[PDB]
């Protein structure tokens, strides 16, 4: 999972992922937080 601001972020992540990106790049594209588990900090887990 990731910590996105909202369902919109998932959009950016998708545009990137499906665009030919990665996780870090995607993260920097949606501004979400890349978690290495099934949890998430106080960084809007959306």
């Amino acid at each position: 999972k990731s910590c996105c601001p909202n369902t919109t972020g998932r959009n950016i992540y998708n545009t990137c992922r499906f665009g030919g990106g990665s996780r870090q790049v995607c993260a920097s594209l949606s501004g979400c937080k890349i978690i290495s588990a099934s949890t998430c900090p106080s960084d809007y887990p959306k």
